[PDB]
């Protein structure tokens, strides 16, 4: 249960970010794919534009200002789920 | 392999890489280490910074964001933004 996220990630949103990392973890192997999954279905559910890496042997990336983002685990795997640009 | 927002150009992400490096060669608490960066760089770039290192800190809840960097020291994550 170590989170950092914004106030705009409230309770439901943070569950569906959680329900979505584990069903992309359940259905993929490679992370870049996981993290794909992730923002595909938080861009359809809450609207784009988001952007998701998972692990830690991710593309790097420069964001534009975050106005919603989430920093979580499942397990040893870090989560970090942000919209922006 | 880094996210960080555009203000957080080359000279802020070395700065911060450096001060992650000095924290965790100074301290072996990650919240200690954590609390090293915060404090340098509200010294250094102005407040408010916070800072959680490695995946077993304390929660926080920000309000919006207007910098931060996500980076990693070999398996050690580093999350470091400015919000509040």
């Amino acid at each position: 249960g170590s989170v950092v996220k914004n106030v705009d990630m409230t309770e439901e949103m943070q569950i569906d970010a959680i329900d979505c990392a584990n069903q992309a973890l359940q259905k993929y192997n490679v992370e870049k794919d996981i993290a794909a999954h992730i923002k595909k279905e938080f861009d359809r559910k809450y609207d784009p534009t988001w952007h998701c890496v998972v692990g830690r042997n991710f593309g790097s990336y420069v964001t534009h200002e975050t106005k919603n983002f989430i920093y979580f685990y499942i397990g040893q795997v870090a989560i970090l789920l942000f919209k922006s640009g």
